């Protein structure tokens, strides 16, 4: 009754609608093995981002593996997993202090989420708010460790201590430092990502020491990129790592050498609904609302236009890619840009295929759901997080 | 009530005022050249727009997926054309929104793709309405303006397959490459033209092609005749965007979509702000990079809508944008200009990608008020 009803609705890779975002479990499963493995080599935690999908049940896969808590970049986020069973939850955002309020509510409601600042105003903001509604917030002191992006110089130790004291004098829990060393997406050489997960580690360890030696407390020292976290030698003093996009990796990371392109376990399912043969065109239904316009791929070691084709089953077609897109309409040809002879022949129409993104975090995003394929070839939907 | 101090942050604003001037823009534009305007919907997907479209004269919509087709005819809306080349596996889909009393008209630009539909039509008992689409600018899909054969092969197919043959399409999308008035003008008569050559060369053979219809929005703004068409698509004109301010039809000040964001820190070295509008909130459309003036991930506005011109968002991580002088140099003191918690207005490369990552728009009225309109996302 219920079996015979289910399989009768059960869907494969060639009964979807295209475009579809699928994730190879498989795939996904190895990338979630192999970084939680690494961290336990390293004796630090792993606290996900869960930005890369915002979906309950891959979340629940980083959980079963061993990581502790989670990190997110927006408070529906925090929301969303908070309702769904975390409760160790970092915003790893410079918090506004128009976003105190949601904050409050979700610790009262017993989530035990963490706030970030950089600022002696968004601390003082934290700390007076904290003191109004009787609220030790828990906040840790974003660092800068590469230039990339938002936090306290590594080295600026007075304004570290102005910001810690800020905190810790006004009654919030001072919990922690972090940094991200998004500069490691620049890198292309196991050299180069070494020597960088090497400044982001020292250099937060650097800050966290500063506030200790001035009698403030910083049990946390929190690093991560994918990149970092997949080359840094050595973590003394680390007390946890966050990564996010490993989970499914991408063509990014490919090119930045820390996974190889049968590593990604993202793809986009598209159908081919047209040519243009003198031009060797092949018309596909996934434009840039299914791809993202992300590009990060343009200026490394190998382009590859808006993905990297794969036939059905998943396996690189190596020289096609989507060379250009528009919102509902992707452009297929050769990367060396030659016209292939008989691209209809190639391609036929109604043929379905597989399109690895420049960017998970970005792809992912323009889709509701995920198509979560298992080894027997059935999917089932994972809803995902849109919005604010 | 909502205003802009009340809303979380980052929010997609439609200035309402700029819109409606937009709107009545374009209508007034195609009634002076006695055409019918079926906007594109794509842009918002949002039944609201669209309505206010409607009421300025738009006849049908125009849409790029059937999600979209299944949202608008829920909302009442039936003369839709879903323009983008039909895929076979999705007939089932096309008939049951026609079955249930939608006018869903298809595209094709093959033989197999015509083929496909007039067999399925015929097993299921339904004369679907297909328009052949017609390339006349190189630049996507589409039948070879002066490709004969093809054309009728596929009129045939139709035609004599039992299908209604209702008219012919083009989108000449080239016009975004463009930047000046005299090249536009050139492009909009290179669509009109070719598109009118197919649908003569279609009757030339006794073949029904009752529907001329182009149209981008910068060749719908540029075209100074439209002689022989019967109406013009355009879709970005609703809200315009900084891609469509640098092929020069309209002004930053007509940009009606901005994105609301709060100043969350500073880089005082380096003269950045920090803001929570990052790429996940623009989108990562860089269009602006290849034109004469780039806007990075967008054009800095107070919180009133007022351009400050020289201050863009240099950067974008997801969540976090990099706010800083487009001159390069390192603004003093960022921190005292734009305190903690100031918050600004972002105009956007390209509408249609940045009103993509909202589930809603904020509508601002007037009197400052908003009003939450839900867009779609997804197929
Ligand atoms: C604060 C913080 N922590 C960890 C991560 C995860 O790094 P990846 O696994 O390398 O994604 C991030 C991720 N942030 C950036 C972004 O903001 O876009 C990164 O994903 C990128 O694409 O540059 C983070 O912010
Ligand atoms: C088939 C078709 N008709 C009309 C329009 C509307 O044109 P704009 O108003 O200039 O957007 C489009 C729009 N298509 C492209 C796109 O597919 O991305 C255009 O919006 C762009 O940014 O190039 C259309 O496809
Ligand atoms: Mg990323
Ligand atoms: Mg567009």
């Amino acid at each position: 009754h219920h079996h015979h009803h289910a399989m009768s609705m059960q869907d494969t890779l060639l009964t979807l609608d295209t475009p579809a975002a699928v994730i190879d479990l498989d795939r996904m499963q190895r990338n979630i093995a192999r970084m939680q493995q690494r961290m336990d080599a390293q004796g630090v935690r792993l606290r996900p981002h869960v930005k890369t999908s915002k979906s309950v049940p891959v979340a629940a896969a980083q959980r079963a593996a061993g990581a502790s808590g989670i990190t997110v970049s927006t408070l529906k986020e925090a929301e969303q997993f908070f309702a769904a069973g975390t409760t160790d939850i970092l915003y790893a955002v410079s918090m506004a202090p128009h976003r105190l309020p949601q904050a409050l509510q979700l610790r009262r409601r017993g989530c035990d989420l963490k706030l970030i600042v950089d600022s002696v105003a968004a601390a003082q903001a934290i700390a007076a708010f904290g003191r109004e509604q009787g609220e030790a917030f828990e906040v840790w002191i974003e660092i800068d460790t590469d230039g990339h992006r938002s936090g306290v110089g590594a080295d600026d130790t007075p304004l570290l201590l102005a910001i810690g004291r800020t905190l810790h004098d006004g009654g919030m829990r001072l919990g922690g430092v972090l940094t991200h060393a998004g500069s490691s997406y620049e890198l292309d050489t196991p050299e180069a990502l070494q020597a960088l997960a090497e400044r982001e580690r020292a250099g937060c360890v650097q800050a966290a020491e500063a506030l200790r030696a001035a009698g403030l407390p910083c049990p946390v020292v929190s690093v991560g990129s994918t990149p970092t976290a997949l080359a840094a030698s050595r973590l003394d003093g680390v007390t946890e790592v966050r990564a996010g996009v490993y989970v499914f990796f991408d063509l990014v990371m490919r090119n930045i050498g820390v996974c190889a392109a049968e590593d990604v376990a993202l793809s986009v399912l598209a159908t081919v609904i047209g040519h243009q043969a003198d031009k060797g065109w092949a018309i596909v239904d996934a434009g840039w609302m299914a791809m993202s316009r992300d590009r990060g791929t343009a200026r490394q070691k190998q382009d590859f236009g808006y993905g990297q084709v794969c036939d059905l089953q998943g396996r690189v077609m190596p020289g096609f890619v989507l060379t250009g897109a528009n919102q509902e309409h992707g452009i297929l040809a050769r990367a060396d840009g030659a016209a292939e002879a008989d691209i209809a022949t190639r391609f036929p129409l109604g043929t379905r295929l597989r399109i690895l993104p420049n960017a998970a975090c970005a792809t992912g995003a323009q889709f509701p759901a995920y198509q979560a394929l298992a080894a027997d070839g059935s999917v089932q939907t994972w809803e995902r997080l849109h919005g604010w």
